[PDB]
């Protein structure tokens, strides 16, 4: 693997040594078993000792096979036997906890392995095969934390810890306990609350989503060492786990039996520390239904203090159980715990980077875990900011590791041509045609020495890898799914903008550096990564930004929002058929929009048209683009501290759309491009209140028609098309002279632009499925459609 | 522990006596065992007595086991061992509640511990561990206080108490039952509802919720003694505890089955009192749903006087009886009870003092217990007059208590060091020499009891909290959730609203002065504590005085409801624009209001835009103001303790929000202010109906928009930038110059003050953001937004 111990190698070479000692060509499994005696009292050795057996008894044995002599040491390398062995050893190591391989592991692999020539060594020697394997076991892998014990006395706390459940303070005599992180701060302010015997309870609110629990874990470290008054001496700390209590369990009776049962025995009061994560669902309270109602003991529990207990709730959660009161108010006691403070999440990065060497590439780069939460919580953005690190941390923790393996040196053919030996050689001697088997039987050997021999020249590929997780990797990992290459998105944001939104660069750098600005890292990540409005016409600009931000701040343009707020109005958007108005703007405040960016509060959220609404719905977009949420949906806080938050506008739309026309000259045309640019700023303002305007971050600018649209037209058709024939197969790009030729067919005054789809069809469509029938174009190579001379032409590329 | 018994502490010395007098330096165990004998008689020693050691026969064991002789007398302290036997013992006190650790837990857990010299030396001398901590275990712990009668008697009354559960009558002939203490005047009017045949069943209706079982403690002890009605000398006062039903039941069925078998045993009638807490659940009337229909059997039981019981019963319950008929509202006749009176409620407080003093602190002090409950009937003001008490009590009772120990007097610094020797010395061994640690080792132990001589003078902050509770910590409690600080808060109120409210000091000392008249203790300890009427178009004052309420009434600048009346008309946001379907008036008194203050009873309460709503809003205010509640959500009550009741205003509006204006004259800005500071108190009442306003008291005055309220707008919008950056860890600070430059770009006569926000965006948000982004600014360092020469500044400070 890369992960054994010395004890456990050393058995291992010894058997090549007595191989060749015994004259036996290919070391035998015997050999490993004679490596194992021969390190004496190594854990295999020492358990062969105990079963009555010396490095000679096994060595006599092993020499009765190809016995003296006959190694010249041709050969030497393991037996198959040997090799299965050993494979055994390293999961008979993760068996006995130990990521890396001990000496019993590998005598214990041997007897796994029992009919081989190891196998055969120690059941003819007088030592039964699992007698061995026993032996071998009950001595250690050899992975230990330490230890010491002296016992303890009776108390009574016997009832009790049995149920429900696990208690961290077991765990933390002999300790194996972390902090972890923190977020330390909260975890003083519990005891004031917890000194306190009668609104003993703390409760944590903050979010998922900072690790919670981390706080709890913190606690019971040093509420038993050292610094606690006399007030909280003889103290417990017991965490209440969910998991146990919902297995073996079909209903909901005897859930709540078993929280009686808790209570009763709760008698331990004043003494114990009671931990509750998700502490609101027990409570049962508010919303169209609640979930259990353990309420009714549970409430008369903390208002005596024998429930003197922690509660672990979030965003949204704590209302539904201070609105039942006032056990709740004589319990309860607010603490604050972070949207993520961003130096948190690094610190446990750090500490998780050794069990991503099971997901080998980290431990290591420190650089890239960093990075790993900095461009994750701007560059998706949907999680919480240590999900997001750590996701980087182990996609390019992994990413690179599969490049590590995937040739040799492009000796990949090497392994090809062996197979193709093996056919022509078997079928031979199937025939046999011995010799004409033979010397194709001597091609393949060749061939596998050279192989392995070439895949271990990639283990050059595998000395890269295996500790870097590195920070372009990291970065590249986020960009991949939906520090480097995401700092060079970030710094480099206004040239991926730019790529997709043509024309109208006014808005794109505006929005580019304000986004860019909150990209630092720093902007603080409770509020919007970016408020803006977007003005343009309904055409050009805006949307296209939008989703271009996608690829720019989140990596791939793979998440972008849009709700309408002329659905906030009640109606201009369930106009006479269309679409479902169930109250309809409380519909869409109440529950659409907060829900939406629920689900991803990732994506550039662009509030579309917020001219034809009231002043009133603004009053609303404001709270999300400044407090970076709003709350409704039974109660639920939407997440918009990472969205971009766009808002756009237009009334004068018409004269961005407006015509190039030849107003006297063709100057007239160059006069309509450079208005528009600056005709958009006051088409913003004329539909609705400046009170919303003011809390975005730019003032984006963005314009539309003119003559010279229509062949646009046909090249966003055009590439919806050719992407629907990607999605089964066929690579497709229109050259511009090609959409001209399209276009063509739709220079209509009289029809409108309703001929393109049909040009558009026939030329590209229709043009390359008749082609894919002829074999002019090859599905999966590139085919260009251009114009030459005058007609279409469809040509083709690799 | 901190609490003992002579004889613990008296074998505990002994030990190190024991130490030189045998020629060791350090005790083992085997000197703790010595202390055990050399105690004589206390119940460790007697039983090693007993089982036959002597005082001498363990000395000249544990003499032989180091002793004589390695004497010069270094330091006697314990030694690992001798230090688990001790905390052994501490458990073996929790064990059968000693709060007091005795002599024998101290053998006992020697035994437990049954390793070192002592061990030895027990076993050596004809006695084996568990024959040791056997006998002392088989005499008590030596804390008791229960029994105090040695009767005897058999009666029909036997198969009733029996089931199901207790008889408060005999725990007060064991001389172990508190009053507690009430609500004492409760008590009284129960015992005419006690004595009868028929409405014999007593019914108390209150607030859980304020320790209304206290009460029925009062009821078994004055059927006890002395002087008491005929069949109240002939009765007996049994529980019907529902805890014991629903264990080893899981079944409706079966619970019902139970509580006929107590109804047929109940056959004690005529002489038999049943307790019966919250009463509603058997009964099973009203509500949308059941909760189990004891009713079948208990409706004739309960008329009749069979079962003649006393029921528990809160704000909304009795309704739901009276409405079942006929018996049950035979059977009960109603007794007052009161969330209770501030004398009532200070009397509990005292009375559970010393058990925070097991939850050792308070003990004391007294003029804080007061505070306790003046302050929290004023301030938060959550739930009823004695919950809230007790809570800060107890947490101030703690937090202090917190900063006991936490450091030497500043000394934590030796402990800091101690760290850096181990480290040192252990790594040169690690590596070795031995003596490369040597050295290095024993200035850790110098160190070492300098770390702890420092750590127990700070003992000093233990006898100043171990019987406090702190005044201004006490009030510090009541400041944390939403006598000192906060009766500093009530006489420094005014000064606490004015440091955050700017503009307008009519309406800050108004608002201040009818509070610190109602936070003195004369006012409605169930109505506002300020009815108001908060007046001037919005944007300066209003809600901002709301806020600073609840920093100087509620000693945390949290918890205020706000719902606005201007949407209660059902015609604004009942289904028009943004909001809920509800048809809207109907909703707010049914639901939204009375829910909202429900979960903070203290809240303030911005009823916004009382002008604008029906006249019949006018009357549901109103009815907060006159009966202190409302009562809806179900006939829920809620209690409007000390809410702020804010009725807000926006008009006087065209002054008001005028230009403060050159008139020609530059006194038309200083006579444009004292216009607006007239116009408001006038331009409320037309808006209207009287018959609310006459309940509401004190008449805040506030304007906005004007040359200059204009440049009080700025410094609100660019304190709402700061805040928002802080939760990741930014400190950010604007000087007044800063705010100059961005107020430059928003004195527009054309847009107004609106553009002031998106200044600050560019300005400030942007400018920190970029800042941060090139790093001449850092998070953890506070930032100062200056402007020097007409040109903005970024700088960095501490």
């Amino acid at each position: 693997f890369g992960r054994f111990t010395e004890r456990a190698q050393k058995v291992l070479a010894l058997a090549q040594e007595e191989a060749l000692r015994l004259g036996h060509n290919n070391i035998g499994t015997e050999h490993i078993l004679l490596g194992l005696v021969r390190e004496g009292e190594g854990i295999a050795a020492k358990a062969l000792q105990a079963l009555g057996l010396g490095s000679e008894k096994i060595q006599k044995e092993v020499e009765s096979l190809i016995g003296r002599g006959q190694e010249m040491s041709q050969t030497i390398h393991y037996t198959p036997r040997a090799k299965k062995v050993i494979e055994l050893s390293m999961d008979e190591a993760r068996k006995l906890g130990h990521s890396y391989v001990g000496t019993e592991h590998i005598l214990l692999g041997l007897i796994r392995e029992g009919e081989g020539v190891a196998a055969r060594v120690l059941n003819n020697l007088g030592v039964s095969l699992n007698k061995a394997r026993q032996q071998v076991l009950q001595l250690l892998g050899s992975n230990e934390t330490g230890s010491s014990a002296a016992g303890t006395n009776s108390n009574a706390n016997t009832p009790t810890l049995d149920s429900l459940a696990r208690d961290l303070t077991a765990i933390a005599k002999e300790d194996s306990l972390d902090p972890v992180i923190g977020r330390s701060k909260e975890i003083q302010r519990v005891i004031e609350v917890l000194s306190r015997r009668t609104k003993n309870n703390p409760v944590l609110i903050g979010e998922p989503g900072v690790g919670k629990t981390a706080i709890a874990e913190g606690l019971a470290q040093q509420i038993i060492n050292n610094e606690v008054p006399e007030i909280l001496r003889d103290k417990r700390v017991m965490t209440l786990d969910m998991g146990t209590v919902v297995a073996g369990t079909k209903y909901r009776g005897e859930f709540e039996d078993r929280l009686k049962k808790v209570m009763d025995e709760i008698r331990q009061a004043g003494n114990i520390i009671l931990f509750i994560d998700a502490l609101h669902t027990l409570i049962g309270a508010g919303g169209a239904e609640g979930a259990i109602d353990a309420s009714n003991i549970l409430k008369p529990s903390l208002a005596r203090g024998e429930l003197q207990c922690i509660g672990a709730t979030t965003l949204d959660e704590y209302r539904k159980y201070i609105e039942k009161d006032a056990a709740l108010e004589r319990r309860f006691q607010p603490i604050q715990v972070d949207q993520p403070s961003v130096d948190e999440s690094i610190q446990i990065l750090q500490g998780l980077r050794d069990r991503y060497e099971a997901h080998h590439r980290v431990s290591i780069t420190d650089d890239a875990i960093e990075a790993a939460v900095k461009l994750s919580d701007r560059y998706i953005s949907d999680r919480f900011l240590p999900d997001k690190a750590i996701d980087l941390i182990d996609e390019a923790g992994s990413k690179v590791r599969l490049r590590s393996f995937t040739t040799p040196p492009n000796l990949k053919e090497l392994e090809q041509k062996l197979d193709e030996v093996r056919k022509e050689k078997d079928a031979a001697v199937q025939s046999q045609e011995f010799e004409k088997a033979a010397s194709l039987r001597d091609t393949e050997q060749r061939l596998r020495e050279q192989v392995e021999d070439t895949k271990k020249s990639w283990k050059e590929k595998q000395g890269q890898e295996n500790s870097e997780v590195t920070v372009d990797d990291i970065a590249m990992v986020v960009s991949s799914w939906t520090a480097q290459t995401e700092t060079d998105k970030l710094l480099n944001m206004e040239n991926i903008l730019h790529s997709r939104v043509i024309g109208q660069d006014e808005a794109v750098v505006a929005v580019a550096k304000a986004v860019r600005r909150a990209r630092a890292g720093l902007k603080d990540p409770k509020r919007p990564i970016g408020s803006f409005i977007f003005l343009g016409p309904t055409g050009v600009g805006k949307t296209e930004l939008a989703r271009a931000l996608a690829e720019s701040i989140f990596g791939d343009e793979e998440s972008m929002i849009r709700i309408d707020m002329s659905e906030y109005m009640e109606k201009h958007s369930t106009s006479r058929l269309v679409g479902s108005p169930p109250g309809y703007v409380g519909y869409d405040e109440g529950g659409q929009l907060t829900e939406k960016v629920r689900r991803k509060p990732y994506s550039v959220v662009l509030l579309d048209e917020i001219e034809k609404a009231h002043p009133d719905v603004f009053n609303i977009l404001l709270q999300v683009l400044e407090d970076g949420r709003l709350t409704d949906s039974k109660g639920r806080t939407v997440d918009f501290r990472n969205t971009i938050l766009i808002m756009t506008s237009n009334v004068g739309a018409s004269e961005l759309k407006r015509n190039k026309y030849v107003g006297f000259n063709v100057q007239d045309e160059t006069q309509n491009h450079k208005d528009m640019k600056d005709k958009v700023m006051g088409e913003l303002k004329r539909a609705f209140r400046p009170e919303f305007i003011n809390r975005i971050d730019e003032i984006i600018v963005f314009h539309s028609l003119e003559k010279k649209h229509l062949t646009e037209i046909v090249s966003l058709m055009s590439d919806q098309l050719t992407k629907r024939l990607k999605e089964q197969d066929l690579s497709i790009e229109l050259t511009d002279a090609a959409k001209a030729k399209v276009a063509e067919e739709g220079v209509d005054l009289e029809y409108g632009a309703r001929p393109l789809r049909r040009a558009i069809q026939k030329h590209v469509e229709d043009r390359l499925s008749e082609e894919l029938l002829r074999g002019n174009i090859h599905k999966g190579q590139h085919i260009v459609l251009d114009v030459e001379d005058g007609e279409f032409v469809v040509k083709t590329t690799a």
